[PDB]
């Protein structure tokens, strides 16, 4: 199925996924200087005291710690959005190189990595039902540059050797993703879509301004994971991101100015 080599990689998703060349597909460049400032938008509420992380594991396309969302533990609310957003996983994206790896750009300019904390409108009672709506999903994006390492990160990075390869999952409980926020929570927002297959159009985008630091140790062991299962050829899982589409009929929205 769908990948991120040569052969099976974003620009193949469209003959699988049609949505793939849709009306707001993710991500974006986000060009600060036609972004509109828009005073209406409320603070920005993220609410993660009572997160509850269960566990970590490598899908072959990324690695996802997962939080229980059963109840309002962990929730986003304020800024463009309506309503309740749970939080169900974060996961992140990165390349080979620390020049490229975020999906979201700021005036051309690639991360080294991109992480995404994904919530869920509770409105529609579960995920499945809410990638069907156009306002299901509320993905908070945070850029990772290379420089002083980021201590709330460690944890995530020390397990990684035991879900080196597909399919393997570890116990991750009691993990604060608190610390993996900048001070600033100034955003942009856009409509958009999940950045992999199944590709829906169900996403309102909260793209964070300021970048977290993480050191280059930190992040080659990002690179150290597999793409493929165990007892098979190695594949280096790096480079997992999809590049900049087409803004098309769309506002990029500044919480300041
Ligand atoms: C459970 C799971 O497979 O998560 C996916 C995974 O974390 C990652 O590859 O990005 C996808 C892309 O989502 S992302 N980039 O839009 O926020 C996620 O897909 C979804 C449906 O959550
Ligand atoms: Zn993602």
């Amino acid at each position: 199925h769908w990948g991120y080599g040569k052969h099976n990689g974003p620009e193949h998703w469209h003959k699988d996924f049609p949505i793939a060349k849709g009306e707001r597909q993710s991500p974006v460049d986000i060009d600060t200087h036609t972004a509109k400032y828009d005073p209406s938008l409320k603070p920005l509420s993220v609410s993660y005291d009572q997160a509850t992380s269960l566990r970590i594991l490598n899908n072959g396309h990324a690695f996802n710690v997962e939080f229980d969302d059963s109840q309002d533990k962990a929730v986003l609310k304020g800024g463009p959005l309506d309503g309740t957003y749970r939080l169900i996983q974060f996961h992140f994206h990165w390349g080979s190189l620390d020049g490229q790896g975020s999906e979201h750009t700021v005036d051309k300019k690639k991360y080294a990595a991109e992480l995404h904390l994904v919530h869920w409108n509770t409105k529609y009672g579960d995920f499945g039902k809410a990638v069907q709506q156009p306002d299901g999903l509320a993905v908070l994006g945070i850029f990772l540059k290379v420089g002083s390492a980021k201590p709330g990160l460690q944890k995530v990075v020390d397990v990684l050797d035991s879900i080196k390869t597909k399919g393997k999952s570890a116990d991750f409980t009691n993990f604060d993703p608190r610390g993996l926020l900048p001070e600033s929570l100034d955003y942009w927002t856009y409509p958009g879509s999940l950045t992999t297959p199944p590709l829906l159009e169900c996403v309102t985008w909260i793209v964070l301004k300021e970048p977290i630091s993480v050191s280059s140790e930190q992040v080659l062991k990002f690179r150290k994971l597999n793409f493929n299962g165990e007892g098979e050829p190695e594949e280096l899982m790096v480079d997992n991101w999809r590049p900049a589409q087409p803004l098309k009929n769309r506002q990029i929205k500044a919480s300041f100015k």
